[PDB]
C-alpha cells in the first residue's frame, strides 16, 4: 500500500448560491480519506481541492467536520461531504478530488 | 444586506400543443434572511440564469416562495419552475433575486 | 383551452442497449396527454416523437400501454413512460416530446 | 445470436493517491440471453464506450456479472465500474460485450 492518504470521491448534487452581487455554482462530493501507510499522517497543513482536467482548482465552500481531522492513524478511514464552488459552471467539470498543501 | 438564495437543479421538462411549445427547468429554492431586519421582496423576482448570462422567466412557483417579505432569520422553501420557448433554460444553473421585474 | 392534445413530458433516466453489432442510447420520459378540447380526439394515426432543437427526431423504442389509447375523451388525461433512442448520444439532446402523424 | 446488454448510467467518481489518479463511471448492467441455447461469455469482456468511439476498461464488477455462461432465457444483473486515468470515462454512454479482451 502507498505511504500516503488515498482520496476517494463520488460526485453528488449540483447547486447554486446567490447573495446580492455574488453568485456561485456548487458541486458536492462524498469523500473518504484512507491512510494506507503504516504510520500516522498529519493533515494539519493540507486541504481538499477539486480540480478539472485542465488543472483549474475549485475552492472548498463547506465541509463536514469528519474530514477536518488533524491526523489519520495508520489503516484508518474518515468520510464525509465536501462542497466546492466556482462563479460560473466550471466546477461542474471538477473530476478529481485530491489533497494539497496550497490552502 | 440581501436575501440569500440557495438552489438545487431539479427536473427538466417540456410542454407541447401542436406547434406551440416550451421547455421547463425546475429548481428547489430556499430563501434565507440572514439580516437583522425584515427585507421586502415585493419588487424583486426570482430568475434562473445560465453561466452565459441568459435569464429565464419563472413560469410556476410554490406559494411559499411568493412571500412579500422575509422576517429576520427566517427562511422559505419550495420548487420554482423556469421556462424558455427553446431548450436554453436547460442551461440555467443559478437562481437569483433580480430587482428588474416587469 | 386549445382544440388539441397537450403533451407534457419530464426527462427521466438515461441508458443503453447493445446486442451483437447493434448499439443504442436511450432517454426515458414520463409523458401525460391531456385532451383540452370539448370533443373526443382520435390518436389512431398519431405517435409520440422526441425532438432536439435542431429538428432531429428520435424513434420510440418502448412505451407504456396507457399512452397507446386509440382516442382521448374531452377533458381527459392519460399518462405513462416512453423511451426514445439514438445510435449515438443525440437522444440525450431531445428536449421536446410532441405528437406527429409521421409514424 | 448474442447476449443483450442493458445498462443505466450511475455514479461518477475518482481516486487520488499523491499524483496518481483515475476516474470512475459506474453503470447498472443486466445481461439477458434471449437465445434458445447457453452462450459462453468466457472470451468476452464488458466494455464501456463513448459515442466518440473510445472504450474503457472494467476496474471492478459485481460477481453476478462474472458468469462464464448464460443459460437460455436467463439474466444476470449488477454494477460495473469502468475507469480512465483522465476524465474521458465520464463520456461513456454505452456498455457492450467485446470479443477483444486482453
Ligand atoms: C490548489 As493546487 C496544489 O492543485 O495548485
Ligand atoms: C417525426 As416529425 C412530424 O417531427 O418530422
Amino acid at each position: 500500500a502507498p505511504d500516503a492518504v488515498m482520496v476517494f470521491a463520488r460526485q453528488g448534487d449540483k447547486g447554486s448560491v446567490s447573495v446580492g452581487d455574488k453568485h456561485f455554482r456548487t458541486q458536492a462530493f462524498k469523500v473518504r480519506l484512507v491512510n494506507a501507510a503504516k504510520s500516522e499522517i498529519s493533515l494539519k497543513n493540507s486541504c481538499l481541492v477539486a480540480q478539472s482536467a485542465a488543472g483549474q482548482s475549485f475552492r472548498l465552500d463547506t465541509v463536514d467536520e469528519e474530514l477536518t481531522a488533524d491526523t489519520l492513524k495508520p489503516g484508518a478511514s474518515v468520510e464525509g461531504d465536501a462542497i466546492f464552488a466556482s462563479e460560473d459552471d466550471a466546477v461542474y467539470g471538477a473530476s478529481l478530488v485530491r489533497l494539497s498543501d496550497r490552502c
